[PDB]
């Protein structure tokens, strides 16, 4: 029936055909999958670390199993195999039901097996599953053919079977070639998110946590919820494009609600989450969408899926982001016709940073070359289909420019590699470009080093240096692929009459003062007047700004070779009342060369310094062992913050935790004693957030060393 | 009367028209060039070892220049420009003709000199050049502008200015953005050839010598004499594509003439060469191809010319090389049924090594991706043209695949990825595909480190590693344009019922003896008869062989779970007879297993051991100073050495010498004693060779380090 198709999608890893008992000789007792957290399965499999009971082991390798019969297996008349089935909809033919058969050799990647020895009733074997197998929970059956009908065991829980990617398997689709990269990119559950802007980058520590208790469940609870069909969960390309459109969630849809109301009236404060244990539970116990993330808290999240289920992946953060592009290569910044900053038009708007994903696997979809690092992007923006995550879009084609290979490249591309625009709104209705920034767009890229903490350049695989000749080829090649770049730039824009200028903003803190120092050096024999003008603006992080809190100008002379510096000094009491939680405050120095009417235009951004919290640990650093932990953080402004919530946090230390104080004085400094009795052994962070109805954006980490 | 073109085409750098001194009164009254070797431009250029003259400058870079007028430089009213030329027939249009515009600023792209100094009757240029320009030694003028004309300099020759490709400009298509290697793949002009067999390593020094006095206008003269056009000598590609083709004589035409018989009577045998000087310079002198010389030779010789240019450019080796292939992926063996190895036709060798070029270029003729090093291979062989060099084509379409890319690219794919294909040729006239070899070929590839003299392998930017999945596709997107495998080797060949056969074999110096360890290894529970065949010959460095020095035979048996080794001595006495310039020596060990029917085939080569020239400096090891060199070669025969000719070359330090002695006693020992005086001066290098009729393809290097002058 259901003219549709014969059999329904088999779309459910927890839908559950039985599989009949009886349709005759040989009968199991027993079966022994070799477990145990230190048995050799698990460890040779890489999966000794997942909190998890059942097996697990990962496609592409073999593992032992021990049989247990009602008599001596005999090799002459006795005849049986293992099953392997997922879905309330087996189809061998879809690879959803699987007959492992008894055979003499074990051969290139095809599921198989082999007595390796047999004893009195029993024969230890040596299944291999196939490099493409699906991922998910299977379950195991044994057969015996008997001349009247088979036989088969019944359905035992205690032998679900997880099978998951495999880095380690050369002929795995996601196969590393190098160790350390495994045990980095897969292997490593604690993870540093770069922030900040810059000239003045900051880190924070997340907890992956991929192999904390029921997070391997969830990730395959978000495929169901996804009804993605089990036969594309062994696919790479699939997982990932399916997964990363559930992480943030359109009206019910999703894992994660987006948030960027520096309010967060109903759910936690994104810059609270100390990692991706606390929201995935939530997710799953609630079955609804978690209640605020954005950028970095949407790549934590699915990094975890990523690394869970075996597929390498990696955070990285881009500095200067040219978020919702609909693919234009010019981002505009218009001007008044005197020279000042306009803000009619002028919405567009660059983030100070912005953090996507990195997934590591093979392109049998495109040419050979691009395989490798594939950009994905859980963070939604407008691509050809409408509002959604890009990718994954080749790294190497985003570098070459060659957009026209799938997985919204072009969208991806744009992000860091456009061109700063500064457009004279005129009086006619006419507008004139000035001048273009063709470096201010994708500064510097940047991901946690394999070492440890420190932060890696990735910038030239997404980009070649300036000026070289492929640099020009890349970008006039995704010109080719639907990348456009609509003003035309005509022919020159300016020339400064080689007036240069520029400005550091010295870093401060928090309610501290602090110079902005511009400079202009004269290189011509000439004298220039110069009517400079600073427009200092409170931004989220993305840029959108909240009021212009400092409008100063400048008439400014430069002789013949005159370097002279100008000096401004942005004040306390200007700016620390309408800050928005990052602390980003954002300048435009515009500037007119009154002689040649050379506009001059720079930007930066700053972040204040907000300090850590600290944590110190007291008591003996021994698994199974008491440990107790103090969050230690002093209120740094002169006011009271209120309904202070501290977020304690620790893969393999502790499950997330969090406490209020109703109030913290000015200046005060609260203290947070708790007992915590790890369960993982060795290098361990504890981590820490604060947020307050008021300030927010606080963290601190320390690394304990644990052992048994 | 000349309806096929205007104007005819420049294709001589050596040819000039005179430019007319007449179509006000601010009349030149002279040039400088501030070219000495010490100065600014040579040294802010790069170009200050070049035993040059005249000022030689790279593209895209400015250099200064100052001329003096009879009567001081008015800017309100005096107009002026540089002027650069090039062959019979300028054109300003076709870059043959560059009017120097006296700018106010150097425009980033363009030609444009800028008034530096202006005090009194003199004018100190920085004149920018384009960084498209073409190489070439152009000529330069100096016009001023009268209302009734132009008045311009005459003919001068001291002002010839040699503009040449800049690997430091960013501009530049040939631009290597790192100094180390600037220096090694631009300045060095010492290099080491790779050879031997892939595990038994041989190296020697070869001379670049891309400085000496008279390498670059013999480089410009190799463009000359393919009358390449003037206009497309500022292209690496072109010029690359150019230079290659004239480096193998199609008969008449081009700089070496190849052989390989052994026996080389009308002419240099190929292994004697030092270095590249020695060729080119033989060959303007007399205006025909050298002659003989191999692929080592032709990569060496084409290296220089590269460099000396100023494209960075590299010698590769290939170690087991499936040359000549016809962009076909497999390679032929032809077994008998019994098991030995027919050699009816069995006519398609694997060449123990080969040696092909590298250069650095961008390739703005090809999507974005394939910019980086080009291999180009001097050595002809059948590609869609003709028999012709190959190249260039780009590494990474290579390890790609994508092989429809030009430059004969499918012929350069298919040297280092070649099946071996035992077949067996059955009386009836039928043949049975047994077993099929898919890492033997291009098992390494290697080149001298950017270090020093060491060996770096390069094997992973022309393959992806043999076994994974990317290794799989690359090879299929080949077949995909144009590779192609022949047989079908039909879902069989699969574990020779488990028996792995194997064989190592140690290697000795000529003239002693030496054996073979075949290990089979019964890896199943079960008895096994084998009968195995080892066919020995003695082959040119080829592959080509001239002669089976041995013929065995064995029968074995293998109960279950064992091991099996039969160890054979080969004789100095059967080998020794007949060896090849090269003592190399291939072993062929087939082997059928009677119960299964299971072919097992292996092959490997070996090339004896041979001892060194010594070389040693005595006297004072300082530019100008005398320097005693001593060269002492010892025949490791048993037979008297005829007319043996040695040869001494070091770039710096001496012109290449050679000499003869009329024979050499038995395990005697010759000595040679040259003095030399280098003019360079830092970490040089002797080298030395000799050949005489018997024996050759020795060789000896000595690095010395050369103080300066005071």
């Amino acid at each position: 029936f259901g003219g549709r198709r014969a059999v329904p999608p088999n779309n459910s890893n927890a839908a559950e055909d039985d599989l009949p008992t009886v349709e005759e000789f040989l009968n199991v007792t027993s079966v022994h999958l070799f477990k145990e957290r230190w048995d050799t399965n698990k460890v040779d499999h890489h999966t000794d670390k997942y909190e998890n009971n059942k097996l697990i082991v990962r496609r592409g390798q073999s593992f032992y199993v021990q049989i247990d019969f009602s008599r001596p297996y005999d090799p002459r008349r006795d005849l049986f195999r293992v099953e392997y089935v997922i879905g309330r909809y087996p189809q061998e033919n879809k690879g959803t039901y699987i007959p492992v058969p008894i055979v003499s050799e074990l051969q290139s990647g095809k599921w198989g097996a082999k007595i390796v020895m047999r004893e009195d009733r029993s024969v230890r074997l040596s299944i291999q599953s196939s490099p493409k197998c699906i991922v998910g929970k299977f379950r195991m059956y044994v057969a015996v053919w008997t001349p009247y009908g088979v036989l088969r065991t019944s359905r035992n829980p205690e032998t679900d079977t997880y099978i998951l990617f495999n880095p380690w398997c050369e002929d795995d689709a996601v196969y590393l070639d190098n160790e350390k990269e495994r045990e980095e990119y897969v292997l490593n559950d604690i993870g540093v998110i770069f922030y900040g802007e810059v000239n003045d980058i900051k880190t924070r520590s997340w907890s992956y946590g991929q192999f904390e208790d029921g997070i391997l469940d969830t990730c395959l609870y978000v495929m169901d919820r996804a009804q993605m069909d089990l036969s594309g969960r062994g696919n790479p390309i699939k997982v990932s494009r399916v997964g990363s459109a559930m992480v943030n969630a359109k009206d019910d849809e999703g894992v994660l609600v987006g948030s960027w109301d520096n309010i967060y009236a109903y759910g936690v404060p994104p810059s609270a989450w100390t990692g991706s244990v606390d929201i995935l539970l939530e997710y799953r116990s609630s079955e609804n969408p978690v209640r605020y993330g954005q950028c970095w808290v949407f790549a934590g999240v699915f990094n975890t899926f990523l690394r869970c289920l075996g597929i390498p992946a990696r955070i990285v953060t881009n500095y200067f982001s040219a978020h919702d592009n609909d693919a234009n290569l010019q981002m505009d910044i218009f001007l008044e016709e005197d020279g000042n900053v306009n803000s009619k038009l002028t919405k567009d708007s660059v983030w100070n940073y912005h953090c996507w994903n990195e997934a590591w696997m093979t392109r049998p979809d495109l040419p050979v070359g691009f395989g490798g690092w594939q950009a994905v992007d859980s963070t939604p923006q407008e691509n050809s289909d409408g509002m959604y995550r890009c990718g994954p879009a080749s790294v190497q084609a985003i570098k070459h420019g060659h957009v026209c290979f799938q997985f919204d490249a072009p969208f991806v591309f744009a992000e860091v590699n456009s061109d700063l625009i500064y457009i004279t709104a005129k009086k006619d209705g006419t507008h004139v470009v000035e001048n273009v920034d063709a470096t201010h767009i994708g500064k510097l890229i940047v991901t946690k080093q394999i070492g440890g903490d420190g932060m890696m350049d990735i910038t030239d695989t997404y980009k070649f240096q300036e000026g070289q000749e492929e640099e020009r080829l890349a970008l006039e090649t995704a010109l080719m692929y639907g990348a456009k770049k609509p003003l035309n730039t005509e022919g020159v824009m300016k020339s400064r009459s080689n007036v240069d200028m520029d400005f550091e903003v010295e870093n401060a803190v928090l309610g501290k003062d602090f110079k902005l120092s511009i400079t202009f050096r004269n290189n011509s024999h000439n004298r220039y007047t110069i009517t400079a003008y600073l427009s200092a603006n409170i931004t989220f992080y993305t840029g959108v700004p909240k009021a212009e809190f400092k409008k100063e100008t400048f008439d400014v002379t430069l002789e013949p070779l005159s370097f002279k510096k100008e000096a401004v000094l942005i004040q306390a009491g200007e700016y620390m009342g309408q800050l928005l939680e990052q602390a980003s405050l954002h300048f435009f120095v515009t500037a007119r060369i009154n002689e040649t009417r050379d506009v001059l235009a720079k930007q930066k951004s700053t972040v204040l310094t907000i300090p850590e919290i600290i944590i110190k640990v007291r008591g003996t650093q021994v698994v199974g062992s008491d440990m107790t932990v103090t969050v230690e953080f002093t209120n740094p402004l002169k006011e009271t913050l209120r309904n202070v919530w501290v977020h304690l946090d620790g893969p393999g230390v502790t499950r997330p935790m969090k406490k209020m104080f109703r109030e913290i004085r000015p200046n005060s400094t609260v203290q947070w004693e708790e007992v915590c009795r790890p369960w993982v052994s060795g290098h361990r962070k504890l981590i820490a957030s604060m947020s307050s109805d008021s300030l927010r954006h606080v963290y601190g980490e320390l690394d304990v060393q644990i052992q048994r």
